[PDB]
RNA sequence: GGGGGGGGGGGGUUGUUUUUUU
């Protein structure tokens, strides 16, 4: 049996081991370079008026026609009725929590209330309000809205403005309101730990528990003792908002009623009864913690619910409800519901919430496989971040009464995009969210049930301009068993960047600060992050910042990308390394449409050329886009269209590169703020040096390619040390690649969706891993001499060459430590650049190919 | 693990949530 399997598995294993031992790469250098290396080693080794002005300005503006119209509009908001109570509550208490529903307008009214109250009281110069938003577009839009409501332009020294990354319309210093993302305040804390200039701090959308919001809340709570005059206003979504008050010592709470049109809720049984749905899928027919305790409850009440359901509904409805499955979204039911709505429901747009791209594509194909949806009376817009959302401006445009608009979207339409026309919302109760597994140090993505807050937000997405309907694709039991809120990001993401930020802000011990957070992370995650930072030489054995750790913490990227940036500056390949770092920190510039998917992969592979790297193809795309932009705006548009590239993402990457170069110039690694200065880009034309720098940055993420060849279409397998067998994601340019120069891949993103996937892999060379990898050991295996990196990356090499490489690495680490502790551009004149020069020479003109 | 057998169908090439940095 299982033992019979062994009698052939043991034979199979030996073959794989022998094949791995056969093709093992040979590290060999010519006689001239060996003599040069030994010679080099031997040589080296031996005011009062401002208040009056503001008050008079307000009094004069009170007579403006535009201001009068804006006031008439503002009076309709529910917050206008509670203006006085809000002002008194904020004035009399240090910390207040404001709970409001959708449409209450608290975001654009509370700050105006405080500012106006201070201005009319004759102390307008003491008002400096900062309101933090979770999104850049949200902050920009709110700032423009507040500026419009005040009959003024945003920024330009006026009373309101915004500041986000690489963009700021700053208002006047005193008597102003600033709308910024949450990271801006954390950056301010680096130079101003007390926020002395800030008089009022307003934290928005605290119910969305992201990293920055929680960190800022903890920092403000700690800082309140040192700033008795600071006033904090927390604004939430009136569901589990008492917990925020509890965190701040039972601070006073105030509720602002919402203003929305009524929305009718339909559940799965109601939908099936109403549309008389009959499923044809019958013919065509590893856990966590509380999940498994909610499912126990679902299965104990299922028999009793089906019964209670049999009384309220017909037999067919109960049969369909019972036979429906979980872990999937019934797209046929969604299509039937859409057909029902477009046949005998009133006019209005339909918004469909789906968990992923594949479901959106399947629903789109299902919809236009029918005759009625292929006419000009229907417009179907898929919404997803990877689609050309910048091109998707047709979602906002209204439609004539004879044509209906159907929007199939992910949760991007929950917050980022507002259609303001939707009448019917079809909520598939599945949402894809990312969890971190600290046991295996692997990120996991799966489609989980939507939370109660998510369902409420989706329902409120309808009924903004007229009464609407919401269809939830889950029964009553599932609805009653939903989670109140999604797990906060403190419990789903790695904490290395957070640990570095904690250290750079002098907030105390990492564990001590993290334990004071709302729903603090587990001790295992903290220990893993601290150990990871220690192994990167970013923290000493006493949990303090190393000289490299300071530079990593001051860079707006996670530590591995920061190390890659520093090494690219050191080795004079600044431009491609900065482009790769910007792409890895924020998105790849590639967008795909709904239908033309394989064409996008073909164009990406055409861009990749023979680099066999998912990061050098981004460099090629950026270079081509820059050339097209130089040659013309129209040609830039054609290039972006033909190669399926996002112009906005490319511009943002360019700005991020400029910011990185500015920081590098400030620190002292480079002599200019231009990433394309020739003095810092002498090795930028050599792909081997760029790959070596990539390996130096994100080293420990290595993978081994085993070319078993044989007759299984000469297919390749990918292995990882900590994990087991992994696969290359189809989005990569190496998924179908079978002619690899070297059997080693370096990657950045690795996630487990259904199988462990590598989303961006770059082919790497033996010397890149030798000089920029783990510990080097020299030993003998059977009948050949080997040199190993981390005792699992083995290369063939004679003992003399291996000892030379080990000594060279021992010297290079010291050289890099001195170059990092005291940054300075490297002068390439035979003083101490000899080690770097010979390493560059070895990487450039030694490695040729494998032996397979 | 393979195409050592059809001793089983114990394992078998199975696509991309959203966001943020003086």
């Amino acid at each position: 049996g299982r033992e019979i399997g062994l009698w052939y598995a043991k034979k199979q294993g030996q073959k794989n081991k022998e094949a791995e031992r056969q093709e093992r790469a040979v590290v060999h250098m010519d006689e001239r370079r060996e003599e040069q290396i030994v010679q080099l080693l031997h040589s080296v080794q031996t005011d009062a008026t401002l208040d009056q002005q503001l008050l008079e300005d307000l009094q004069k503006k009170k007579t403006d026609l535009r201001y009068i119209e804006m006031q008439r509009f503002r009076e309709k908001l529910p917050s206008y009725g509670m203006q006085k109570e809000l002002v008194n509550m904020i004035d009399n208490h240090q910390v207040t929590v404001i709970s409001g529903e959708t449409g209450c307008g608290k975001t654009t009214q509370v700050t105006q209330f405080i500012l106006d109250n201070y201005i009319e009281r004759g102390k307008g110069s003491a008002c400096r309000i900062v309101c933090t938003q979770p999104r850049r577009i949200s902050a920009i839009s709110v700032a423009e809205r507040v500026a419009a409501e005040r009959a003024e332009s945003c920024g330009n020294g006026n009373s309101t403005g915004y500041q986000i990354r690489l963009q700021s319309r700053l208002p006047r210093k005193q008597g102003s309101i600033l709308y910024c993302t949450t990271g801006i305040i954390l950056q301010w804390l680096q130079s101003d730990p007390h926020l002395s200039s800030v008089s009022h701090i307003v934290l928005d959308e605290i119910h969305e528990r992201n990293l920055q919001s929680d960190v800022l809340m903890t920092v403000v709570k700690d800082l309140l003792s040192y700033r008795p005059d600071l006033k904090v206003v927390l604004m939430s979504a009136t569901l589990n908002a008492e917990k925020f008050s509890e965190y701040f010592g039972n601070c006073p709470m105030i509720h602002i009623p919402g203003f929305t049109f009524p929305v009718v809720e339909y559940l799965l049984e109601d939908i099936i009864e109403k549309i008389r749905y009959v499923p044809e899928q019958k013919e065509h027919r590893v856990n966590r913690q509380e999940k498994e305790e909610k499912e126990a409850i679902y299965k104990e009440r299922w028999p009793g619910y089906l019964r209670e359901l049999r009384q309220r509904y017909s037999a067919s409805t109960v049969d369909v409800v019972e036979m429906m499955d979980d872990e999937k979204v019934d797209l046929n039911l969604i299509a039937a519901l859409i057909r029902y709505i477009v046949l005998e429901e009133e006019d209005g747009a339909i918004l469909v919430f789906l968990p992923g791209w594949d479901n959106i594509s399947t629903l789109h194909d299902l919809l236009m496989s029918q005759v009625m949806f292929k006419s000009d009376k229907f417009i179907i817009i898929p919404l997803h971040s990877l689609m050309p959302t910048v091109n998707q401006t047709q979602v906002f445009k209204r439609t004539p009464p004879g044509v209906r608009k159907i929007v199939i979207a992910t949760n991007i339409a929950e917050t980022s995009i507002t259609i303001d026309d939707v009448v019917y919302v079809i909520d598939g109760g599945k949402i894809k969210e990312t969890h971190f597994d600290t046991q295996n140090n692997i990120s996991t993505m799966s489609a989980e049930w939507v939370s109660k807050a998510n369902a409420k937000q989706r329902k409120g997405r309808a009924g903004r301009v007229q009464p609407g309907h919401c269809y939830h694709l889950y029964n009553s039991l599932r609805a009653s068993l939903l989670d109140d809120y999604q797990l906060p990001e403190i419990l789903r993401t790695p904490l290395e960047e957070l640990c570095l930020q904690i250290k750079i802000l002098r907030l105390g011990g990492i564990a001590h600060f993290l334990s004071r957070l709302m729903d603090p992370p587990s001790n295992e995650a903290v220990l893993l992050s601290i150990k990871h930072l220690m192994e990167l030489n970013a923290l000493d054995k006493q949990e303090e910042l190393t000289p490299l750790g300071v530079h990593l913490a001051r860079l707006p990227v996670e530590p591995h990308i920061g190390k890659m940036i520093l090494f690219g500056a050191l080795f004079c390949c600044l431009d491609p390394v900065l482009t790769i770092a910007a792409s890895l920190s924020f998105k790849d510039p590639f967008v795909i449409p709904l239908g033309k998917e394989k064409v996008a992969d073909a164009r990406r592979k055409e861009l990749a050329k023979d680099t066999k790297s998912d990061h050098l193809t981004v460099v090629n795309a950026f270079k081509g886009w820059e050339k097209a932009k130089q040659r013309g705006f129209r040609y830039e548009k054609d290039y972006c269209w033909e190669y399926f590239l996002s112009s906005n993402t490319l511009q943002m990457l360019h700005n991020m590169k400029g910011q990185f170069a500015e920081h590098l110039l400030g620190a002292g690694f480079v002599s200019s703020r231009n990433p394309q200065d020739p003095e810092s880009n002498i090795n930028s034309d050599n792909e081997k040096i760029i790959k070596a720098v990539i390996c130096a940055g994100l080293y420990p993420k290595v993978a081994k390619i085993r070319l078993n060849l044989g007759k299984k279409r000469k297919m390749v397998k990918v292995y990882t040390k900590t994990d087991g067998v992994v696969a290359i994601h189809p989005k990569s340019v190496n998924v179908e690649q079978t002619e690899f120069n070297y059997n080693w891949l370096i990657y950045h993103l690795k996630m487990r969706t259904s199988s462990i996937y590598l989303y961006d892999c770059t082919e790497v060379s033996p010397y890149c891993l030798l000089f920029f990898g783990g510990d080097i050991s020299i030993q003998k295996d059977n009948d050949q001499e080997t040199i190993a990196v981390d005792e699992w990356i083995i290369f063939q090499s004679p003992a003399r060459i291996a000892h030379l490489v080990k000594e060279l690495r021992k010297e290079l680490d010291i050289l890099l430590q001195e170059k990092i502790e005291s940054p300075h551009p490297v002068d390439w004149k035979d003083t101490k650049s000899r080690d770097c020069a010979v390493l560059s020479a070895i990487i450039d003109l030694i490695k040729t190919q494998e032996k397979a």
